[PDB]
This record gives C-alpha cells, sequence and structure tokens, in this order.
C-alpha cells in the first residue's frame, strides 16, 4: 500500500522542504523505498537540500509531455531514496502543466513504500495541483497563531478533497519566546501532533551542504527529532522491517 503523503502548510519558510528531505532520508534508513517528488513548480528547491547534481531531465519536462516519468527518476546518495526533481530555469517553469501532477505521481502506485511530495504553500494552482497528488497529508507549522490556524484552513481543504491528515509538525519550536506551545498548539489545530521540532541550527547546516540534518548529524536533537517523526509516519509498512 504505497503511501502518497503530501508534505504541505499555510505559509512559506515553515519546513516543507526541510522536512520532505529529513523524513525521506529516515524512512529510507529504515528499509523503505522511498521517492521525494518536487511539487514546488516555481522554486524548485528538493534537488539542491538533498544534494542531487547530476539532475537534466525533470518532473518539469514530463508535466510538458516531453519526457519519459521513468526517465525524470534518479537515485540519490541516501539509502532507498530517489527523487523526481523540479527544473529551476523560467522556460521549464511555465511549460510545466501542474494539473497533470496528481495523474502522473499516483501512476507511480506499487514502486515505492513511500511518495513524499513538497509542496509550494498556499492554495493557488500550483499548490492544489500538488497538495491533490497525495491521498495523505502532513501539515507543517511554526509555533505562531497566524501559522497554526492558516495550516489547519488548509488542512480542513484537503480533508473536504478527500486526503487523511496524518497529523501535524510544530516545526521551528524554541526559536522564539513567544512560540505557542505544543499542548496549545494541539488545542488549536484538530488533527494529531506527529512531532515538535526544535529551532536547530544543525537543520541549516544540512539545508546549506545538501546532506539532511538526519544523516549529517545523525546524533544531533534535530536529527534524533526527525527520526522519532519518522518512526511514527511509518505505521503502514506494518513489519517495521529491512528483515
Ligand atoms: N527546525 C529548524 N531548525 C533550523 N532551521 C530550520 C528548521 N526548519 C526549517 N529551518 C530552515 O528554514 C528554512 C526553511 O526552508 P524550507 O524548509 O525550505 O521551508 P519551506 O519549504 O516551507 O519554504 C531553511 O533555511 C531551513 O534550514
Ligand atoms: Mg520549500
Amino acid at each position: 500500500m504505497t503511501r502518497i503523503i503530501s508534505i504541505v502548510s499555510g505559509k512559506g519558510g515553515t519546513g516543507k522542504t526541510t522536512v520532505t528531505a529529513n523524513l525521506s532520508v529516515a524512512l529510507g534508513e529504515m528499509g523503505r523505498k522511498v521517492l521525494a517528488v518536487d511539487g514546488d513548480l516555481t522554486m524548485a528547491n528538493l534537488s539542491l537540500v538533498l544534494g542531487v547534481d547530476d539532475v537534466n531531465i525533470t518532473l518539469h519536462d514530463v508535466l510538458a509531455g516531453d519526457a519519459k516519468l521513468e526517465d525524470a527518476i534518479y537515485m540519490t546518495q541516501f539509502e532507498n531514496v530517489y527523487i523526481l526533481p523540479g527544473a529551476v530555469d523560467w522556460e521549464h517553469v511555465i511549460k510545466a502543466d501542474p494539473r497533470k501532477l496528481p495523474e502522473v505521481i499516483k501512476s507511480l502506485k506499487g514502486k515505492y513504500d513511500f511518495i513524499l511530495i513538497d509542496c509550494p504553500a498556499g492554495l493557488q494552482l500550483r499548490a492544489m495541483s500538488a497538495m491533490l497528488s497525495g491521498e495523505e497529508a502532513i501539515l507543517v507549522t511554526n509555533p505562531e497563531i497566524s501559522c497554526l490556524t492558516d495550516t489547519m484552513k488548509v488542512g480542513m481543504v484537503l480533508k473536504k478533497a478527500g486526503l487523511a491528515i496524518l497529523g501535524f509538525i510544530l516545526n521551528r519550536y524554541g526559536r522564539s519566546e513567544r512560540d505557542i506551545p505544543p499542548e496549545a498548539a494541539q488545542d488549536v489545530m484538530d488533527v494529531p501532533l506527529l512531532a515538535v521540532i526544535p529551532e536547530d541550527p544543525v537543520i541549516r547546516e544540512g539545508t546549506l551542504e545538501g546532506i539532511p540534518a538526519v544523516k549529517y548529524k545523525p546524533e544531533s536533537k534535530g536529527a534524533q527529532a526527525f527520526i522519532k517523526l519518522a518512526e511514527e509516519v511509518d505505521k503502514l509498512a506494518g513489519i517495521k522491517a529491512k528483515i
């Protein structure tokens, strides 16, 4: 039962790409075959944070009808993690039909244990097309009320569209003393808190190095938090196996 999970939020800069990157790597380490998909058509960032530098053909070419989907799937430096990357040049950006995202992504069912979709924030055409490509969703938020509500709003929309909202992640926690604590955040949100990920410079270093915190610095608290989240998310694979 390949789980297609959209990583979404109400605002930008909340950690959608970071979550997609670390969760993909962690699950890959747990023995799961993972495809991380860059659903952010205008700001393709996934390949960079995953340090994938051998990219030519992209998701954008598939969406433009110019390439086969199987020719846009790359092996990454991370165990059991594959990437369906986005192009960064504007010419590819405009020719990519967003509307074809759900059919492209879903035609991959049966080939991975997880397909994680890094989505752009908001509710415009690009964002909806990406988010609606998944069948489950994880809401990423920061500890500020406006972010929480705007995100729960996105969550309701996806809920009405037929997706199972697994829960939310309280990211960037401990960044400010005005940060809403977990419990209060859990009260505001109507879905389970899946994890509290602290504001952690190690996570930022990972982003910059093209190596997610999880594998970059395995003992850090940033990594440990993402590993715990991966353990949790990984519940529809049963075997909890690599053996
Ligand atoms: N828990 C965290 N600790 C430290 N830095 C973080 C954390 N979460 C996100 N960041 C940073 O904030 C930025 C967020 O970018 P990103 O994850 O791409 O957000 P989005 O995809 O939602 O726009 C990156 O520079 C990343 O290093
Ligand atoms: Mg992003």
